[PDB]
């Protein structure tokens, strides 16, 4: 029996990556050193860390090596649930290896994972999986709002949170944001959502080349 990839995605060129890359951890420096940020630290971490400077950087510390990617179906070869009915789809087939473009509207960080909103065109929306476990932080969101760019994880935390973590910001701002921003960054506004949830929202979309396909371990 042939198995499957371990994910499905889009993986970002070499020069897409850097500059997504780049992007955000200027904002992981920009937002460590804003005033609201640092008067919510307690709300963000909860050990006996001193009263003293978080550098998110290093917070962050478990970084995508090489290429970022936005997964659309995590598969483990086969073992995931839904993996086989995703890869048969004619779609898969007919892009896999095609070039898109990955429209980044957001850049995100809460106590667990920092990230990039991807808001997917209606074409990439048919890679986006149809699964049967929804998580709760997605009621009343639409299929594929959970894409996203995994930028760094906190040392106990597992990739795969990125995505759970993005759908519970976009939960706290369903309703619409106008007004809200506690403050400004050089590329867009600032919103802190509460309970260590951070989003820049981009003034204009970043826009990423990326190819789709499968990574095997
Ligand atoms: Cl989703």
């Amino acid at each position: 029996k042939d198995f499957l990839p371990l994910y499905f995605g889009w993986f970002l060129t070499k020069k897409s990556s850097e500059t997504l890359r780049k992007a955000g951890q200027v904002f992981l420096e920009e937002l460590g050193n804003h005033k609201a940020f640092k008067k919510e630290l307690r709300h963000f971490i909860s050990g006996d860390e001193p009263k003293e400077k978080l550098e998110l950087v290093s917070y962050f510390g478990k970084r995508p090596p090489g290429v970022l990617h936005c997964t659309t179906k995590f598969c483990d070869y086969g073992k995931a649930a839904g993996a086989e009915e995703y890869a048969q789809q004619e779609v898969v087939k007919r892009s896999y290896g095609k070039a898109f473009k990955l429209s980044i509207s957001a850049l995100f960080v809460t106590p667990k994972t920092a990230g990039a909103q991807v808001v997917l065109t209606d074409q990439e929306l048919q890679l986006w999986p149809s699964d049967l476990d929804k998580p709760s932080a997605s009621e009343g969101l639409p299929p594929g709002s959970r894409a996203h760019v995994t930028l760094g994880c906190a040392a106990d935390v597992q990739p795969v949170q990125t995505g759970l973590d993005l759908l519970d910001i976009l939960q706290q701002v369903k309703g619409g944001s106008q007004g809200e921003a506690v403050g400004e960054l050089p590329r867009g506004k600032l919103y802190s959502l509460g309970k260590g949830r951070w989003m820049l929202s981009l003034t204009k979309k970043m826009e990423v080349k990326a190819i789709f396909t499968g990574y095997y371990g």
